[PDB]
C-alpha cells in the first residue's frame, strides 16, 4: 500500500506485546488517514490478545478506543479536513446496503468489519490503534468535540456508546427514571455517569461492599444494594424503569427482573456464553422486557460525545506510555487500574 | 345482597357443571347490573374448572367472555344507560390508585380482581358469566359496538385484546410488518386475524401439517412453516418484525428468535411454568426483545372491538345451550370445536 507503520502486536495466545511493523493501505476515495495521539485499553483488548474466545488471528495489534489526527483524507471525503482531531471505535466497515446500514444502525450489520482481528474489504488483516497510525473509512471516524481532551474522549468511544445507545433507543433519555446498574465494570461505571447525567435515580447493585466507595463516592450513585441483602432488595421490588445488566457470567435474571416496574427493561450487555433463564409468568406479570444491545452506531457516537461535553463527564483515566502496555495489561487483568487506561501513542515506538 | 341468580357451577376438581344458586350484590354507586345474553368458553374455564393450576376455590361458576344487557346502573354511573348491550372480560376490579391504574394499564395492577375464582372488595367470592346475571364495576364493562353481534364480540373480549394489546403497545399496528404466529390456539387464531387485518405479512409457524387448512384457508395466513423444516426455516432467518409466541409448554426460544430481524420482538403469551432459555449474544446480535403481555386494559378493549367492527373480523363460533356445557367442555378439551364456543345464556337455567 502507501507506507509503513510500527505498532505493538501480540503473536500467540500469551498476548505479550512487542513491536511489529506493517503496511497501511493507500488512502482510497472514501478513506481517512489518521495519526494516532492516544489509544484506550479495556478488556476486549485483554481478551483477543490472549485469544480466550478461541478465535484470535495473529499478529495482532489491539486498541479500539482510538483518537488521533487526520493527516490525509481520501478523494471523496469532505466531512474531515486535515488537522481535525478525530476518533475511531470498535468497527471500521459495514456493507452499507442492508436495512441496518440504511437505518444508521450499522453496528447491527451482518457484515461489519472490526478494528482489528478481522479482514478489510481489500483483503488486509485489520490492525488496531496501538500503532502510530491508521487509515479508516470516513464512516467509522468521529470528530472529537472541541473542549474535549483526547484521553478523555477515548474510553467514551467504546464504553460511552455501549451505555448511551440503549439509554437513547429504549426511550430512557428522560429525566426522572429509576435505574439499576447491575455490574460495575467499564460499561457499568459509564452507566452510573450517563444515567446520573441524564437526570436518573441510579442504584448500583453488586454482591460485596468493595464497590461502595467507587459507586457512591467516585461515581455518585444514589445508594448501593448488595444483590443478596434481601431486606433492601425487597424494598426495591417494583421501583426501577430499567436495569443495565453488565455481568459476563451466568446469573439468575429473575431477582433483577423483580426490581423492575411495569414495562421495565433488562438490557443485557455482558456475554454470557451459556443460556440465561427467566420465569415466563413474571414477564407476563409486568409487561417486562428482556433485551440486549451491541455497542453504538456512529450517529450515536457523535451524540454521546457531544452529550458528555455538554454535561461535562470526566472518567478517571490513567495515561501510560507504550512500553508499559504489558504491565498495564497485567494490572488491567488484576483490576489494578484507577478506572481506565489510556496509552499515549505520541510516546512513540519508531521501528522502521 | 339484592336478589338471586342461578348459574352452573363446578364444585370439585372433576369440573362437572350443575346448577348453583347464589346472591348477587346490591348495585352500589359505581356498579352496573347486567343480564347475560351469552358467554364464551375458552381453556381458562377448562383449567380453573378442573383445578389444574392447583388453586381453585369452589363452588365455581366459570365464563369470562361475557356479553349481556344493563338492566340496572349504580348511583354514580353515567357511561351506561339501561338497555345498553355491554360486555365483561377477565377482570372486575383493581386498586384504582397505583401507577398501572392511573396509566390505564389496570390489567397490570397488583390488586386486580378476577371475574371468578377470586374475592371482591365486599368479601364475596366472584362468580362468572355462566349465570343469568352479574353485577360489575362500571370500569370493567364495555359497550359492544353497534353492528357487532353478541356471540361474535364474546371471543373478542378475551383472545381479542390479548393479541391487540401488544400489537398496539409495541408499535406493531403499522401496515407492512412481518409477523410470525407461533402457536395456533385461541390467541394464535386471533393473532392471524388482527395481524392480517392491520396489514401484516402473517406467517404461521407450527410443528405438523394439521393447521395448514386452518391457518391458510380458514385464517388466510401467508404461508405455513413447520418449525422443524430447516429449509424454509432458514429462508426466514432475518425477515420477521415480531413473534406472538403462544405455546404453553417449554420450547427452545432461540430458533424463533432466529427468524426475527433487527429490533424484533418475541411476545410470549402462554404460561410456561418452567424457565425458558435464550443465548445472550444473539439478543446482542440483533437488539432483539424478549417480552410478554398479560391480556388488555379496558381502553384497549374498546379500541379492539371498534377495530374488529371497522375491519369486519369474524371468528367461527359455535353456539350451544347451557345443558350442553359439559359435553362442550369435553370437546373443547379434545379440541373438537369449530374454533370457538359460545353459550347462549338466554337458553336458560331457572332454578330459584
Ligand atoms: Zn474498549
Ligand atoms: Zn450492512
Ligand atoms: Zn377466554
Ligand atoms: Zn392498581
Amino acid at each position: 500500500a502507501e507506507r509503513k507503520t510500527t505498532g505493538w502486536a501480540a503473536r500467540d495466545p500469551s498476548g505479550i506485546l512487542s513491536p511489529y511493523t506493517y503496511t497501511l493501505r493507500e488512502t482510497g476515495p472514501e478513506d481517512v488517514n489518521i495519526r494516532i495521539i492516544c489509544c484506550g485499553i479495556c478488556h476486549t483488548d485483554l481478551h483477543q490478545t490472549k485469544n480466550d474466545l478461541g478465535m484470535s488471528n495473529y499478529p495482532m495489534v489491539p486498541g479500539h478506543e482510538v483518537v488521533g489526527e487526520v493527516v490525509e483524507v481520501g478523494s471523496d471525503v469532505s466531512k474531515f479536513t486535515v488537522g481535525d482531531i478525530v476518533g475511531v471505535g470498535c468497527l471500521v466497515g459495514c456493507c452499507g446496503g442492508c436495512s441496518p446500514c440504511e437505518r444508521d444502525l450499522e453496528q447491527y450489520c451482518p457484515k461489519k468489519i472490526w478494528s482489528y482481528n478481522d479482514v478489510y474489504i481489500n483483503g488486509q488483516p485489520t490492525q488496531g490503534g496501538f500503532a502510530k497510525a491508521t487509515v479508516v473509512h470516513q464512516k467509522f471516524v468521529v470528530k472529537i468535540p472541541e473542549g474535549m481532551a483526547v484521553e478523555q474522549a477515548a474510553p467514551l468511544l467504546c464504553a460511552g456508546v455501549t451505555v448511551y445507545s440503549p439509554l437513547s433507543h429504549f426511550g430512557l433519555k428522560q429525566p426522572g427514571l429509576r435505574g439499576g446498574i447491575l455490574g460495575l465494570g467499564g460499561v457499568g461505571h459509564m452507566g452510573v455517569k450517563i444515567a446520573k447525567a441524564m437526570g436518573h435515580h441510579v442504584t448500583v447493585i453488586s454482591s460485596s461492599n468493595k464497590k461502595r466507595e467507587e459507586a457512591l463516592q467516585d461515581l455518585g450513585a444514589d445508594d448501593y444494594v448488595i444483590g443478596s441483602d434481601q431486606a433492601k432488595m425487597s424494598e426495591l421490588a417494583d421501583s426501577l424503569d430499567y436495569v443495565i445488566d453488565t455481568v459476563p457470567v451466568h446469573h439468575a435474571l429473575e431477582p433483577y427482573l423483580s426490581l423492575l416496574k411495569l414495562d421495565g427493561k433488562l438490557i443485557l450487555m455482558g456475554v454470557i456464553n451459556n443460556p440465561l433463564q427467566f420465569l415466563t409468568p413474571l414477564l407476563m406479570l409486568g409487561r417486562k422486557v428482556i433485551t440486549g444491545s451491541f455497542i453504538g452506531s456512529m450517529k450515536e457516537t457523535e451524540e454521546m460525545l457531544e452529550f458528555c461535553k455538554e454535561k461535562g463527564l470526566s472518567s478517571i483515566i490513567e495515561v501510560v506510555k507504550m512500553d508499559y502496555v504489558n504491565t498495564a495489561f497485567e494490572r488491567l487483568e488484576k483490576n489494578d487500574v484507577r478506572y481506565r487506561f489510556v496509552v499515549d501513542v505520541e510516546g512513540s515506538n519508531l521501528d522502521a
